[PDB]
């Protein structure tokens, strides 16, 4: 079966039916909002209901606007062209005030990412908004229209980052040190498998540690760090650890030891789902980390609204160093991009409400 989804206006003469809570980007394109929008013919005579989608950056006290478009839905305009199978189907399913709409991504726009602050963080919440809402429009008097709220749906969706076509290079990194009072270096090289990770996908970051100190690496710590950059309004910055793996082996002096550990970054493994970017609000059981931001070419980042980037980091834990011979720690990082998977190149329909589900 599909499920339809639907939202009911409160004076219950516009109500809004789409496929779909969650609409795809995958770099090349995106897929476009269909929907229908069923109409009670008595609560409408005279007026006009049209469907908008406006994509939104808030902060807070501060917005700004980053894509606008409305189409209207009725009356019927011009042919009563189905674009789309679901809006053909829905109207022979639906009834015979079922009316058709179309809403169309650009490409310059971000994905659906916002965050809601710690108690030691020091910016407010902000986030990026996509509404689609369904309105009815009359006019009483000559020298105004009107647009009641009652005759009106409002939905969140969300624009979700899917994997393009094609890949970047497999991630490495080089690091050396030369501790003080001592000729012999300590190197560290880390290597991921690919360049684009799955929600949900593990990642096997593999390690190579060549100690030629007279020093014990005490400690081996991968991490996976979500760094988050506001580039509306204010200029906050969250590095935040959302996986964490401890290596059980030290690397003795003169030895190497190469070892791949695997890390999954959930935001179901974290309590705390404050100061960290999300694709959504928290208390939604659908709600996952933030993909990576995909600047496309020639687009000025400001527009992205927030940026989300992931990184592995290779910290290492050694003796005879802390206290007595260095004030910083050695580690390393490894970038990398997280997103959901490509997608793949007289219909049942079952009709549940809009309303995400709780957690
Ligand atoms: O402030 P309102 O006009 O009453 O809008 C609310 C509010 O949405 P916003 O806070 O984004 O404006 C709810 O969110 P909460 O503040 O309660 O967390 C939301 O409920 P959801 O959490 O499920 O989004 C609800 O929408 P819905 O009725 O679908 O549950 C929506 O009401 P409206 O339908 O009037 O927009």
């Amino acid at each position: 079966n599909h499920v339809i989804f639907k939202k009911i206006s409160r004076d219950k003469s516009v109500t809004i039916y789409l496929g779909k809570r969650d609409y795809i980007d995958h770099v090349e394109r995106v897929e476009p909002v269909d929907g229908v929008v069923l109409v009670d013919p008595e609560l409408v005579k005279g007026k006009r209901v049209y469907v908008s989608l406006t994509c939104a950056f808030r902060y807070g006290s501060f917005r700004r606007d980053l894509y606008f478009s409305q189409v209207q839905v009725f009356p019927p305009v011009g042919a009563s062209g189905a674009t789309t199978r679901l809006q053909e189907s829905l109207i022979k399913k639906l009834g015979a005030n079922t009316y058709p709409f179309l809403l169309t991504f650009p490409d310059y726009l971000p994905c659906s990412v916002m965050l809601q602050p710690a108690p030691q963080d020091v910016g407010k919440s902000c986030g990026v908004d996509f509404e689609i809402k369904a309105f009815a429009t009359h006019s009483t008097d000559v020298e105004e229209d009107k647009i009641p709220k009652k005759s009106s749906v409002r939905l969140l969706i969300r624009k979700v980052q899917h994997a393009p076509r094609d890949m970047g290079p497999q991630p490495r990194a080089e690091a050396s040190w030369q501790f003080f009072m001592s000729d012999k270096p300590l190197r560290l090289a880390v290597s991921l498998s690919k360049e684009i990770y799955y929600h949900g996908e593990p990642i096997p970051v593999t390690v190579a540690v060549t100690n030629s100190t007279e020093k014990t690496v005490k400690k081996i710590k991968v991490l996976v760090e979500q760094v988050t950059n506001v580039v509306l309004y204010s200029s906050d910055y969250y590095i935040k650890t959302v996986a964490a793996e401890e290596a059980q082996e030290k690397v003795p002096p003169n030895s190497s030891l190469t070892k791949t550990l695997t890390l999954v970054p959930l935001l179901a493994n974290n309590r705390e789902r404050r100061g960290i970017a999300l694709d959504g609000k928290i208390k939604h059981e659908d709600t996952n980390l933030a993909s990576s931001t995909i600047i496309k070419e020639g687009i000025d980042k400001t527009v992205m609204g927030i940026l989300v980037s992931y990184q592995i980091k290779v910290k290492l834990t050694v003796s005879g160093l802390l206290g007595e011979l260095t004030s910083s720690e050695v580690a390393t990082e490894v970038p990398f991009r997280l997103m959901h998977p490509q997608p793949e190149d007289d219909e049942n329909f079952v009709f549940e409400e809009f309303a995400r589900q709780n957690l």
